[PDB]
């Protein structure tokens, strides 16, 4: 009922849009918009809206009106995703408009994709791309082209994670279009190209790039850039998106004229492709490489250009895990839409989907094949991503116990990749080993193997009890069978050794018992070390923790150890002698292997890792993280990576004037919120109180009363008629979960910056100003808008001061007058202070975000209510939510767990230590685990609470009070 | 003069070594270009140049008979690590015949002709790029031969790698002969020439334009892209100063868009011109660049109807009249010519006007006059840095004395020729104005600033900075106080001068009740921020005489926060603060949102935290956009802050290494008897009957003239040239470091590094690039086909399959290697089977490192590890080392090299050289490049070396009361005279 007054408030907007003019189209748009995407439909979707803003799209009458609407519902913060499969089923029909002979329609068209391209969640990356990359291929219209490429652009800062793996498929595209007819095509391919490029991520290519861009361009340059690539020794992972800048170049240079260049592209091939971890990953390339080099092996002279290429050859079908007879495997279909979809079209064949909900099945799938290919497989990162598309026409119950079986059934699929190859590698072996081993006639490793390279830094990981230590034991003892002996290859177990030194022994004569040398050789090494005379005489037991490690590193020098074996040797050690200490690993040349449950230290430190699957040692190329890249079992270890417990929020700050947690400090008198162009209000006669105490559930179904309440509490909405008290300083840390799912456009920053990211402006970009499209940062003229003041047209010349007017804030700002307008002698004069006046907010962000921002910033410290965006800070925060110090500054986000992620999120929307958490609908996206720890978070803050929700079973013990609105009324 | 006789057996030398040379054929052809290379890069003549031998040269690279032979020899002779400055001159005049070669239709003299350019380019001194550039930019473009063109193209873009900065301020000149270049008819030259170009955009500093650059490149190949090209940079958001490489790669595109038809583009252009330009500090900058974009502006506001694009258009050719400093007229402010060539050679030429200049050395003059023209150009003022670049040149014909003197005169007058360049503005920055104030500032009728002024900018960070005594203090308590003329009051700008604030609590008070007395809010209000902030519960009621300085500087600044200040004034805060103290200031200074002044001896804090630099200068105040580092490009002058004091300039060098079985400083630990060389191909040995010895306290001065004697025996004592009979012992892990003047000119090319990176960069491969292997080429580094060189071994041609382990050999090294016996060598059969250890073979290192350089220090490396010499390149370690040669830890791991002075410069050459902790030093000449200043430190470190010392010097004076053994070669003979 109050959700049927839904779809007409959409039939009285759509009315007034259509016949919108250039004038009013974007005050309209932006109604549709802030309406649209709030909880306005329970279960099902406003068909018969998208239907005629469909149809308006196709037609030259409204297409400029029913695609700017799109643009305003597609905003970067607030589009919900009960529409997002919606939006993005209009693509299609909208870049057909990006190619229309009208300027206008053409225009608004390019604009919106951006838009959209910018507001989808990232994940879903492979429901909207297809679009993008058939139209482009299809279109004769050349201005069509240019939009998609530019769209293409915004997509790669928008998901970056996300379009490097679809680079492959991407790259021939952009490289086919810059060979376009048209000029503006080059230009605009060229550009596009370039931009893609970012996301190749490779240190040991990337000062090449714009070299092999070129190439792309003109393949005359292939001779020139193949000898410009042959030194380039490969340290880092080869991965798609290396494969798809780097093999084309080289494809062509095994088909070149001359003899060097077909040797020299061998030689890069060879030296490239061997360090490809994943068969499947060079799989899709192996076919224009495979060919040129058979042909080669077979048809130059020269027994130096053949043995490379075989060598080639040779290194392509190990990496390519290649068949009998040159035959490619076949590729798993584990990340395929197609796969993913039948999978969740068999788990809801008993379940009726109606027609418009189709749609909405496809997202999902596309959803879930993508973090297939991104390998996000844990139960929570599911729900924050699609259990929200899945209650458009599902139960959340039902939908919830759909749903893990669909991750359990889309996981299984991920084919099982092989092992290292210890064969390859460089260098002379410092042991190669076959052996068992047995502690205590327990058994902790059987029939397994190690092999340690020279100058290698390792690390060593398992399950608690698996025996690491016993193993280093064993090593430092020379109780592995086969071995080297102490003389072939010294092993020190950092400071694990025993004596009988007494404890007024001093420094120089504790290493000089150890028969190591003579007194003069120790002080020297021991000066080189940092120690001073005074240090170098003084007894042992005055060492600190530092210089004791220091000690011991330096024994291990004059011992002339070949391997330093480590057990947690970042314990009692600050952080300048931890930095000391992995400066000191990586660069001492000597090989040393490490067990540390600092997963920091050993990302700092490890090549490789060494870790216990079963009674067996497995290698795996690269550090921690990207050890549990290919080993998911091991997010389960004791590592501080995989530390996760419960959490707290931070205790609202200080109010003056607020003795009792029961004194109101939000208090709404005689509310009403209409919108212009509707028969009646939305919401009348409304009155409430807030205050630290509260414990509000905001109940029913969702409709047209209740979202447009929540979006006049939280500030979206500026009440028509009211009153409305804040106290000053008050906050409202507003939850949704958007905030959840677009964390994935950010897996680059560490959690400190994605804090920083979020409060750039010193407020929180993913609440404030959801009602304005606030795309607008490369607006050099759109901060020439016209504003009207008193009848007379006005810019901004400066925004001085603040102030609250209802539910949000008024800027003072000062005025250029304009004069003489459309004439030779037109000019903006700048106005007198009496002449300033106060402006909402809503006016003012989408021309003068920057502006408004160092307001805000000047408000904030005059009330002493600025929160500085220290590493210390964030990390104290951080701490309260649950997150470890170490990770928050210098892990990336990539690397947390979907419940992990929920704590950074909830971490960063309660930042500003705010009096009152507004939830919106937490039981949609967060899993049950999930659920329990937020529960007891909710019950011990000490501010208010609001929980918006449909399940009561979550709200029983938690709230007291209820809010309903019936009929456009309500009643606390 | 009078005549030289070891002096003239060089001119002998060389005219044999020559005969050798032409007579060379590909087969041994590097063999005598490597023997000639040797020995001409010595110190062979005194005070003059082999006349002769160059001419032989140039008239053998002319000809076809002989061009290859000698274009190799100038390629040996112009090595990354050893060419000499007395040749230098002589083989960059080469260079004109040198490319007419590189399009010769011989496909041997025109491959080789290719590499010599290549070689020259990464030999010569970074700094005397004017005179090689002009040789490369005009043959390129008056050569019709396309083979010519792209071997030129890759000498270019050798030289962005080779000298970055120096190009950098060339891309104005450089640019357009490329573009020009990219238009050639053939096909290939246009792919080299576009190649090039992408090398040369690598000169620009910053990402503003990045992900635009292929896109400007294929516009300048393709005009009729410039439109739409125009439309993808509208979205740039200019943010690092705009350099003369950003505008040569930007202005073509923008004057073309400019005079394009649409008005739209003609708009989007002028916008972009507006954002960009206004990032300009010196006018001089973009001075070249006005008559490409004033014109097309004028005309568009004339031709346009559109009044936005009209105001746009406006808009931006003022901020190019204000950046441009543009006169009467819209007259492009007069270019100043004290970076030309033509004016510092009229200078020098004037200095030398009483000095007769023999013809065969107008060509170093004019070579002096270079490297002069780009040390202004590069703005590097000081005494030292001129007397290491420029007085090695003169002592070719001149006294070293004289050159001194006239040297210290041409520093002084061409440096008098810098334009002065107006003050630096705030206005378009970001940020309202705290303050602007028109005042002058007296300290007990002490003139401290006289009519200056003093604008401030809300949430921005300033750093002051002054000479010693300036009163940068006294100007902040005013600030403090109010005290400035004009100055805000307390309640509209509300001022903490942190940590200097004096009231009388008891060391009894609580840390709480100590910010509460202060009246800033209620208790519970403090407690709210004090744990924000970061404070306990414990510490919030402690005493605040329990703080420790970390935690009254937090305090400090919390107190700041509930007093609402707007802005926080700084003293030398980092005095008694720990690194991670300091650390965490610098952060919260960047993200506390409030404007900031801070005073620090610091810089490296200062360049962590400041944004503008307002300087004391007279008694004036003049702000720069940047912080410290930024500051200093523009006023270098300020290199000299911490120098007032004799003191800061001396430095010492290490201890040496321990060595077992050396219980005395007698005992030598290097010893050479019946020591013999001879170049293969010279009628009589250089030296012969050679015998002497080394010790910790050797103290032995290598006197006498130049000659083929004195530099064949250095020569052979560091470890270039192997004796051709005799024996020599040397103590087991003895290292020794050569000093040269060569370090310290090519550090010039390094100026992106920091101090520890340098270090780092020298001693990559373990050992030290700048003095091992100076008789070989070593620019082998994509030596992918030449690692299967085939050597020789007991009759049957082999392939190294890897080197194992190193053993002393004479003054060198020997290194065992494994083989692949070649077999059905020609045939389709051919190939390379590995042999057993039983076959492996000892060869001497200088054959291997031109081929197998990697395998070689990777047995180096493990010899270092396993004799325990080995010193890792640890942050702390580099630190520790540096600090001993006077130069300050911070500076040393965050700041990069160009911020330093020369004589900062010198003190991190000698650091570099002596980081393995040698256990002998020999200097090759330092009076030579040093100034009285440098060589008196020198002079005491030198006296209390805990190691030996050998000084190769012409300076009796030097030496007096430094050494006392005496080494002079008379007739190929020494005998070790004096005493210890
Ligand atoms: N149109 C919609 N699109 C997406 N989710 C919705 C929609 N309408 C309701 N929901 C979600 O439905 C969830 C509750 O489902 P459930 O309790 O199973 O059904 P009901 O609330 O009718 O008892 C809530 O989390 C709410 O957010
Ligand atoms: N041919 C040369 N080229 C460059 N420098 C030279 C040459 N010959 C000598 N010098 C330099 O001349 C400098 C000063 O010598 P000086 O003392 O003036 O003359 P002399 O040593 O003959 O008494 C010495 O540092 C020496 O390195």
């Amino acid at each position: 009922s109050d959700s049927q007054q839904s779809i007409k408030v959409l039939e009285e907007l759509f009315q007034k849009l259509s016949v919108a003019t250039a004038d009013n189209r974007h005050e309209i748009a932006s109604e549709v918009a802030s309406f649209l995407n709030g909880n306005i439909i329970e279960h099902d979707v406003p068909e018969h809206f998208f239907g005629e803003l469909a149809k308006g799209i196709k037609d030259k009458k409204t297409a400029a009106n029913a695609m700017q609407a799109v643009a305003h519902i597609a905003n970067q913060s607030n589009l919900s995703p009960s529409v997002e499969p919606y939006i993005v089923q209009l693509v299609p029909a909208i870049c057909t408009n990006a190619g229309n002979k009208d300027k206008e329609i053409q225009s608004v068209a390019s604009e919106t994709l951006i838009s959209i391209v910018n507001a989808v969640n990232p994940v879903a990356i492979k429901a909207l791309l297809p679009h993008l990359t058939n139209a482009i291929v299809e279109t004769n219209k050349w201005q069509e082209k240019i939009a998609i490429l530019a769209a293409f652009s915004a997509m790669v800062d928008a998901a970056k994670d996300q379009v490097a793996l679809r680079m492959p498929e991407l790259i021939p595209v952009l490289s086919e279009t810059m060979w376009d007819t048209k000029k503006e095509v080059k230009a605009a391919a060229t550009a596009a190209m370039t931009k893609a490029t970012e996301t190749v991520d490779n240190k040991d290519i990337e000062r090449f790039i714009p070299s092999l861009i070129q190439c792309i361009a003109d393949p005359t340059e292939v001779p020139e850039t193949v000898h410009l690539l042959g030194a380039t020794t490969f340290v880092a992972e080869v991965t798609p998106a290396t494969l798809s800048i780097m093999v084309p170049l080289l494809s062509r240079g095994l088909n070149e004229r001359e003899t060097g260049i077909k040797r020299k592209s061998a030689v890069i091939i060879d030296n490239m492709c061997k360090l490809v971890e994943d068969p499947q990953v060079i799989a899709p390339f192996l076919g224009k490489l495979l060919p040129g080099l058979k042909s080669n092996f077979a048809t130059i002279a020269d027994p130096e250009a053949r043995e490379v290429t075989l060598r080639a050859l040779k290194t392509l079908r190990r990496v390519g895990n290649v068949g009998e007879d040159d035959a490619i495997p076949e590729l798993s279909h584990a990340g395929d839409v197609s796969t993913t979809l039948q999978v969740v079209n068999e788990l809801l064949k008993d379940e009726t989907v109606a027609p418009r909900f189709k749609i909405v099945v496809e997202y999902i799938a596309a959803i879930g094949a993508d973090l297939i290919d991104e390998r996000i497989i844990d139960q929570q990162a599911w729900f924050t991503h699609i259990t929200p598309y899945m209650t458009i026409f599902l139960h959340e119950k039902k939908a919830k116990d759909i749903l893990d079986e669909f991750r359990k059934r889309a996981v299984d699929n991920i084919p099982v990749g092989p092992n290292f190859d210890d064969e390859e590698d460089e260098g002379e072996d410092l042991c190669n080993c076959e052996f068992s081993l047995a502690y205590g006639a327990k058994i902790l490793l059987n029939k397994t193997q190690l092999r340690l390279k020279r100058a290698r830094r390792y690390g060593i990981c398992g399950p608690n009890g698996c025996g690491k230590s016993t193993l280093m034991r064993a090593i430092a003892n020379g109780q592995v069978d086969g071995f080297p002996t102490q003389e072939e290859c010294r092993t020190v177990y950092v400071e694990h050794d025993i004596d009988g030194t007494h404890s007024d022994t001093s420094v120089l004569d504790f290493v000089f018992e150890s028969g190591v040398g003579t007194k003069e050789a120790i002080k020297d090494k021991l000066i080189e070390f940092g120690f001073t005379d005074e240090m170098i005489a003084m007894p042992i037991s005055a060492l600190s923790g530092g210089w004791k490690m220091k000690l011991a590193l330096a024994r291990a020098v004059l011992r002339n150890a070949d391997i330093l074996l480590l057990d947690e040797p970042t314990n009692h050690l600050d952080t300048v002698n931890v930095a000391w200490l992995v400066n000191y690993l990586n660069t001492c040349g000597i090989t040393s292997i490490t067990i540390s449950h600092d997963s920091v230290f050993l990302d700092n430190v490890c090549e490789y890792i060494i870790n216990y699957e079963g009674l067996k040692l497995r290698k795996y190329k690269g550090n921690f993280t990207e050890f549990v890249k290919k080993c998911p079992a091991a997010k389960a270890y004791e590592e501080l990576s995989n530390t996760d417990l419960e959490f707290k929020f931070p205790e609202p700050g200080y109010l003056e004037g607020v003795k009792t947690k029961q004194k109101a400090i939000v208090k709404v008198t005689n509310m009403e919120f209409q919108y212009p162009g509707t028969s009646k209000p939305q919401i009348t006669d409304i009155n409430f109180q807030c205050s630290l105490s509260s414990r509000i559930a905001v109940i029913g179904p969702n409709g047209a009363g209740k979202s447009t309440l929540i979006n006049v509490l939280t500030g979206e909405l500026l009440p028509t008629s009211g009153e409305v008290y804040t106290h000053e300083n008050c906050r409202i840390a507003y939850i949704k979960q958007h905030a959840f799912a677009h964390i994935e456009s950010h897996l680059d920053k560490t959690p400190s910056e994605y804090i920083q990211w979020r409060f750039q402006t010193g407020e929180d970009r993913e609440t404030m100003d959801r009602a304005n499209r606030q795309i607008n940062e490369n607006d050099a003229e759109a901060m020439n808008k016209i504003f009207k003041i008193e009848g007379t047209p006005r810019r901004i010349a400066g925004i001085h001061s603040r102030r609250k007017f209802k539910n949000t804030y008024e800027y003072e700002c000062s005025f250029l007058l304009g004069e003489n307008i459309g004439m030779k002698s037109e000019r903006w004069v700048p106005m007198m202070s009496v002449d300033n006046a106060w402006i909402p907010r809503g006016e003012l962000v989408e021309s003068h975000s920057k502006m408004v921002a160092e307001v805000d910033m000047k408000e904030a410290l005059a009330s002493g209510q600025f929160r500085p965006l220290t590493r210390k800070e964030i990390e104290e925060h951080c701490s309260m939510l649950g997150l470890d110090p170490e990770i928050v500054s210098h892990s990336r986000i990539r690397g947390l767990s979907g419940g992990q992620k929920v704590k950074l999120v909830l971490a960063a929307g309660t930042w500003q230590r705010p009096h009152l958490i507004v939830l919106d609908e937490p039981t949609n996206y967060l899993d049950r685990d999930s659920l329990g720890a937020l529960s007891k978070a909710l019950k011990e803050f000490e501010g208010g609470v609001i929980i918006i929700t449909h399940s009561a079973e979550f709200t029983k013990n938690l709230t007291e009070e209820v809010w309903a609105v019936k009929d456009g009324r309500m009643t606390p």
